[PDB]
C-alpha cells in the first residue's frame, strides 16, 4: 500500500449496456469498468458499483479524481487514500465511494503487477487458495413463483455453497410458502440466505421473521434500513438469526457504529462500493475483533469486481461466503477470460499478478453504451 | 399542495459557477450548481444543489439523467416526483444524489408556487412568519491569522445579525480558547456565539476544549464528532450542558429518525439543498418538533436560490432555529440575482412573490460559470 506507483498517464472507462441473458432470466445492469495506465506503462483494472441513473455521474467523478491525482509523481495506494480523505472533507455517499473504489482497485492491481504478486498475496502472507461462494437468485424482470423455483433447482444442481433468495412477496402466507418450497428443493442442509431488501412495513417484517425461523435461514439480510441502527439491534436481539447489513452504505464511521451498537453479525458492503480495499480490509479486521464476518456484496460484473472480492475473501480470517450472480457469468466471459473458476461450492482464484484480469477491450467497447479514454 | 399538477417538463438548464472572490476578497466562493426547469406550459422553476468539491459535474449529470427520466411523466407533481425518486433509488442514497434530487424538487416547488400564484411559504403552511431570524457564519478558505478573523468578526458585529458562528479549533487548546475569548470581547455577552468544531480528529482535544469553553456561553456546539458516530454524539451531549448540532453532512429521513430515537442532538442542520428535498426537510422538522429538537438549516450554497428555499422553509415551521447566512456571499449573489429577501439586522425578510421569488440575469450567471448544460 506504500508501493510507489509513479505518475498516472491514461484513463479508460466503459459503461456496458444492459444485456439479456441467453436463457432470458435477467438483464445485466450497466457495469462501470475502468483501466488506468501509469507513466511506466503498467495497467490496472477497477470497477465501480453502478447505480441506476447515476452511472455517467459516477464515471464523471472518476474522471475528475483521475485528473487531480494523475500528476502526483509518487502516487501510492496510501497517498491516493489520504488525498481522497482530504478532498472529501467528510462528505460521503455511495456514488462517490463507488468512484473512489474503482480507482483504488486499479491501484491495487497495478501494485500487484509491480511486486509480481496476486492481490491476495499482497494482503496476507498465506492466502486461502479456494473461496467459498454462494449464488444469488434474482431478476430485474417480473417472475412468478415457479419461474424462481425452476432457477433455484438449476442452482441447486451446481452445488454452490449456498443460495440467496428474496422471499418478501405479496403476503405473509405466500412469502413463507415460497421459503417452504425452496426448502423442498435444497433440503435442510444447504445454506439458504434470505434477502428481505428493506420491507417498508416493520410489522410485516416482524411477522415474517416469527414465521420463518422454522426453516433455519442461514442469514437475514437487510430486514430494516441500514441506517436504522436501533431497529437492527432490536431485530438482531429479538430473533436468533444472523443479521446482514451494509451493501447500501459506505465509510468506516457507519460500520464502526454498527459494531458499537451490536447491530449486525455479518457486514456486506459492496466490494466496489465501500470506498476501496483499504477500508474493506480495515473494517474486516475490526469486525473480526468483534465476532462479525464479512460477506462482500457483488452486484457487479463477474470480472474485475468478482476478482477483487475473491482476493479479499481469501485474505481475511472472518470471510463469509462470497456472492456470485450466475446469470452474469456468461456475459462477463464475453470480454474477460475470468481469473477464477467455480468448482461446486468454491472459487479457485489466480496466482498471477494483481487481479489476473485479461480483457478483450475491442469486445468490451462493442458492449458499451458510454466510454472515456483520456491521457 | 404536493399534488399540484405540473405536467410534462420541456427544458433543463444547469450552471456550475466558477470560484470567484467573495465580498471584500474575504474568501473564494465555492462552485454553485443552480438549475432552471421549464415545464411544457412554460412555467419556470429554479433549484440549487448542495455542491461538493470534485463532484459538481457528477451532480449535474445526475440531475440531467433524472430530468430525462421524469420529463415525459404527463401528470408530474412534487409528490409523484418524490415517489419516483424513492422507487428508482431503491435505498441507495448519499450526499451527491440527495443534492441532485434537492435541486429538482426545489424547482418543482417554485413551479408549484407559480401555478398557485403564491409564495412557497404559503404553500407550506397557512400563516407563515414573514421574517426569519438569521446568524452569520465567519469562515474562509484563504490563509489568514486570528487577527484577520477578528476584524471580520467586528464587521459582522456592526451588522447586528442574530448571531455569529466561528470555527475555533486552532493550533492548540489555549490558542483556540484565546480566540473564543477575544471574539466574546468584540461581540459582548448577549450575542449568540455559535461554535463549529468541524469534526475534530482527536476526541480528547474536543473534550478539553469543551471543558474550557463553557464559560464563554456558546449558543451551540456544531459537529463536535462525526454525525454518523451516534454513540459519540450521545456521549458528548450527555457530558456537556451545551446545545449539540449535527446533520449538515448527512441526508435521508432514516439517519435523522435514528438521531431522534437516540436523543443524540438538540438541533439538526441538514443543508437546505442537500437533504434530498423540501418534503424531507419538512417531515424531519415535524418529527424533531414533537421531540423537542429544533432545525437550523445549513446553507453553504449561493445566497440566491438555496437561501430563498431555506427562508421559506424556516418561516413555515414552528421549531426553526436561526437560519445560516454567509454575508460574504451576499453581494456576489447580487451580481446575478435580485435577491428575494432583505437582511435587516437580525432577520431576513422574505418577499411576497410567487414560489421562491427568483429573478436571475442568466447572461451574468453564464459569464460567472465554468460549466453549463442545456437539455430538452
Ligand atoms: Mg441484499
Ligand atoms: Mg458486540
Ligand atoms: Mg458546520
Amino acid at each position: 500500500q506504500d508501493i510507489s506507483i509513479g505518475k498516472l498517464s491514461r484513463l479508460k472507462i466503459w459503461i456496458t449496456d444492459n444485456h439479456l441473458s441467453d436463457d432470458q432470466w435477467s438483464n445485466t445492469k450497466k457495469f462501470i469498468i475502468i483501466k488506468i495506465t501509469t507513466e511506466d506503462g503498467i495497467e490496472g483494472w477497477g470497477e465501480a458499483f453502478s447505480i441506476n441513473f447515476r452511472e455517467k455521474g459516477i464515471a464523471i467523478i472518476i474522471k475528475e479524481l483521475f485528473r487531480e491525482i494523475s500528476n502526483i509523481p509518487n502516487l501510492s495506494i496510501k497517498s491516493f487514500y489520504n488525498k481522497i480523505s482530504l478532498l472529501s472533507d467528510g462528505h460521503r455517499g455511495l456514488d462517490f465511494s463507488s468512484a473512489t473504489s474503482a480507482i483504488e482497485i486499479a491501484l491495487w492491481d497495478i501494485s500487484g503487477k509491480l511486486k509480481n504478486l496476486p492481490l491476495n498475496s499482497l494482503l496476507t502472507k498465506s492466502p486461502k487458495p479456494n473461496v467459498p461462494i454462494y449464488a444469488t437468485c434474482w431478476s430485474d424482470l417480473k417472475k412468478d413463483t415457479n419461474d424462481y423455483l425452476r432457477q433455484i433447482e438449476k442452482f441447486y444442481g451446481k452445488k454452490y455453497g449456498g443460495i440467496k433468495i428474496y422471499p418478501m412477496l405479496d403476503s405473509l402466507s405466500i412469502s413463507i410458502q415460497f421459503v417452504e418450497k425452496v426448502r423442498e428443493i435444497v433440503g435442510d442442509e444447504l445454506p439458504l440466505m434470505l434477502d428481505l431488501a428493506v420491507p417498508e412495513d416493520l410489522d410485516q417484517t416482524k411477522s415474517f421473521l416469527k414465521e420463518v425461523s422454522s426453516f433455519n435461514p442461514y442469514w437475514i439480510e437487510e430486514p430494516v434500513d441500514g441506517e436504522n441502527i436501533s431497529l437492527l439491534t432490536e431485530i438482531k436481539n429479538t430473533f436468533n438469526m444472523k443479521v446482514v447489513t451494509g451493501e447500501k452504505q459506505s465509510g468506516l464511521v457507519h460500520f464502526r457504529e454498527l459494531i458499537s451498537r451490536n447491530a449486525a453479525d455479518i457486514f456486506n458492503p459492496d466490494i466496489s462500493g465501500m470506498g476501496g480495499l483499504i477500508d474493506i480490509i480495515e473494517i474486516s479486521n475490526e469486525a473480526s475483533n468483534n465476532g462479525i464476518f464479512i460477506s462482500p456484496h457483488c452486484w457487479n460484473s463477474m470480472s474485475v469486481s468478482a476478482s477483487a472480492m475473491l482476493h479479499v475473501c481469501s485474505s481475511i480470517p472472518n470471510s463469509e461466503k462470497a456472492e456470485i450472480f450466475p446469470d452474469y457469468i456468461n456475459f462477463s466471459k464475453k470480454f474477460c477470460e475470468l481469473p477464477f473458476d467455480i468448482i461446486d461450492n468454491k472459487a479457485h482464484i489466480n496466482k498471477s499478478a494483481g487481479l489476473g484480469i485479461v480483457i478483450h477491450e475491442d469486445i468490451l467497447s462493442e458492449l458499451s453504451i458510454y466510454s472515456l479514454d483520456e491521457k
